[PDB]
C-alpha cells in the first residue's frame, strides 16, 4: 500500500505514487520528476490529472503516451490553484524538469516536499525566504557524513580537459559516455563542445533529449553516429567487453576509446581528490568513473535544513531499515541543536 511519506496530509494529495493502483481519496497525483522510481505505473491508460513541470509534462506525452487531456503542467515560480489549495513549483537542481513542491495547507500549515533534489545556496533566495516552512519531506539520499563530492563545475572541468587532451594526442580516438536516465546531460555536451563534435546516439534517446526544452539542441545532439566522435551507450555497456564490441563496430575508423561512467557516489571520494582520478585500462580502452552527483552532499545537505529550520523532517530516501531510519533521526537532532531551532 501507499507508504504514509508520499501522502501529503489535509489534502487528497500524493506524491510520486503511480505504482499502487488507485489510491484511495486522492484526488491529483504530482510527480516531481521523469525517473522510473518516481513514476513507475504511469502509461496511455492512466485516468487521473497527473501535475508537474512544463519539461516533465513533454516526456509523459511523448515517451509514455499519457493523454493529453490528464496532464497538467505548471509554470515555475508561480503561485497556482490545485483543487483549492495553493501549490508553488521550485527548481530543485536534479534532472531537467525536477521540481519541489510547497503546499499551502488551508488550516495555514506550509509543507515543502523536496522531490529528489541537490541543496544550493541559490535556494535560499527563491520564494522559500518569503515564509516558514513546518514540514520538511527530504530527499535524504546521501544523509551520512561519508558522503563528500565535489562541485558539478569541478567534475565537468576535469572531464573536459581530459577529453581534449586525449583526442588531441590520438585524433583517431573516440569518446563514449554512459547514461541511463535524464539527467548529467552536462557531462556529454561539454566534451562535445570542447571537442567541435555532435554528440552521436539511438533514436529513442534523441527523442528523450527532444523533450527537454534544452537551447540549441539541434546543434549538440545527432542520430548519425558516423559523423560524431563522441557516442552515448546504456550505462551497461560500458564496460571492456561493450567497449571492445561497440569499436568492432565503428569499421576502423577509431582505434582508442576513452570512456566515462558518471556514477553517484563511490568510497574512492573518502580518500581521493578530483585532481587524482585515474582510470581502468585493458588494451586500447580507458574507462573514467567520475563523481558527478544530481543528489545534495551531507554537508549541502546540513546547510539547507539548518537554514530552512523546519518543525518536522520527513524522510523519503533509505526508509527501510531501522539502523537508516534511527541514524538519520540522529542527524536531524544535531542539526537543531547545533542551530538553535
Ligand atoms: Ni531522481
Amino acid at each position: 500500500t501507499c507508504p504514509f511519506y508520499k501522502k501529503i496530509p489535509g489534502t487528497g494529495f500524493t506524491v510520486d505514487a503511480f505504482q499502487y493502483g488507485v489510491v484511495e481519496g486522492c484526488t491529483a497525483y504530482f510527480l516531481t520528476h521523469f525517473h522510473s522510481d518516481h513514476y513507475a505505473g504511469l502509461s496511455k491508460h492512466f485516468t487521473f490529472p497527473v501535475y508537474c513541470s512544463e519539461i516533465t509534462g513533454n516526456l509523459l506525452k511523448n515517451k509514455l503516451h499519457v493523454q493529453e487531456q490528464y496532464i497538467h503542467p505548471l509554470p515555475l515560480d508561480t503561485e497556482c490553484i490545485v483543487n483549492g489549495v495553493k501549490v508553488v513549483l521550485l527548481d530543485a537542481n536534479h534532472c531537467p524538469g525536477a521540481v519541489m513542491i510547497l503546499f499551502y495547507l488551508p488550516n495555514g500549515t506550509v509543507i515543502l516536499h523536496t522531490g529528489d533534489f541537490r541543496a544550493d545556496p541559490s535556494m535560499e533566495r527563491s520564494l522559500l525566504a518569503d515564509q516558514k516552512v513546518h514540514m520538511l519531506y527530504l530527499d535524504t539520499t546521501y544523509c551520512s557524513p561519508e558522503y563528500t563530492f565535489p562541485s558539478q563545475q569541478e567534475v565537468i572541468r576535469f572531464a573536459i580537459n581530459t577529453a581534449f587532451e586525449a583526442v588531441t594526442l590520438n585524433p583517431h580516438a573516440l569518446v563514449v559516455c554512459g547514461t541511463y536516465s535524464i539527467g548529467k546531460e552536462k557531462v556529454f555536451l561539454a566534451i562535445a563542445d570542447v571537442l567541435g563534435s555532435k554528440v552521436g546516439m539511438s533514436q529513442e534517446k534523441y527523442k528523450t533529449l527532444q523533450c527537454l526544452n534544452i537551447p540549441e539542441i539541434n546543434s549538440l545532439i545527432t542520430t548519425d553516429m558516423c559523423s560524431s566522435l563522441v557516442h552515448l551507450l546504456p550505462m551497461m555497456q560500458i564496460n571492456f567487453k561493450g567497449l571492445q564490441s561497440h569499436l568492432k563496430k565503428c569499421g576502423g575508423k577509431y582505434n582508442q576509446i576513452l570512456a566515462f561512467r558518471p556514477t553517484g557516489w563511490t568510497h574512492s571520494n573518502k580518500f581521493t581528490r578530483i585532481a587524482d582520478v585515474i582510470p581502468q585500462t585493458k588494451g586500447n580502452i580507458s574507462i573514467y568513473g567520475i563523481p558527478y552527483s544530481e543528489h545534495s552532499s551531507y554537508l549541502e545537505m546540513k546547510r539547507f535544513v539548518q537554514w530552512l529550520k523546519p518543525q518536522k523532517i520527513i524522510p523519503t530516501v533509505n526508509v527501510g531499515t531501522w539502523k537508516s531510519r534511527s541514524t538519520m533521526e540522529k542527524y536531524f537532532r544535531e542539526w537543531k541543536l547545533e542551530a538553535g531551532y
